């Protein structure tokens, strides 16, 4: 029904250096088919060691209902080149008009912490599952504020 953003074939070229390419591509297709404001992008990730690698991330918004409105929560999900056997590294990405609300699941840099990420195991864990969890958690406790 809706338009295509990126195809499987194009994605496969983007993750050409990933160790488990078909698995990564299939899950990415399922995510962006369902969440149409999440876009796959190739970008440089800087680890704590100082090393950097070109990684695909999913960036955009997911829809989260909260007290009578539906909010588009901006997120970024980085896929390591060993995806799906390591969890994504996940961030909320506030605009200039937003603040990060820190708590048990979100730090001051916007990094997300979840049992689902800590317990990650393929094939029981996957991105679709992760996003459902984020929607529940963020629906209970919004991770970005924009008004008093």
């Amino acid at each position: 029904m809706a338009s295509m953003a990126v195809s499987e074939s194009q994605l496969k070229k983007m993750v050409s250096k990933y160790k488990y390419r078909d698995l990564t591509v299939r899950e990415t297709v399922n995510v962006i088919t369902l969440y149409k404001d999440l876009k796959p992008v190739l970008d440089s990730y800087v680890f704590n060691d100082g090393s950097s690698r070109e990684l695909m991330n999913l960036t955009g918004t997911i829809p989260v209902p909260y007290r009578g409105n539906t909010y588009n929560i901006p997120i970024c999900l980085w896929l390591l080149d060993t995806y799906p056997y390591n969890p994504p590294i996940c961030f909320v990405k506030p605009t200039s008009s937003m603040t990060i609300k820190t708590g048990k699941h979100v730090d001051a840099n916007g990094k997300i912490y979840l049992p689902y990420l800590h317990e990650w195991k393929h094939p029981q864990s996957d991105l679709l599952g992760l996003i459902q969890v984020m929607i529940v958690v963020f629906g209970d406790e919004p991770p970005v504020f924009s008004r008093p």
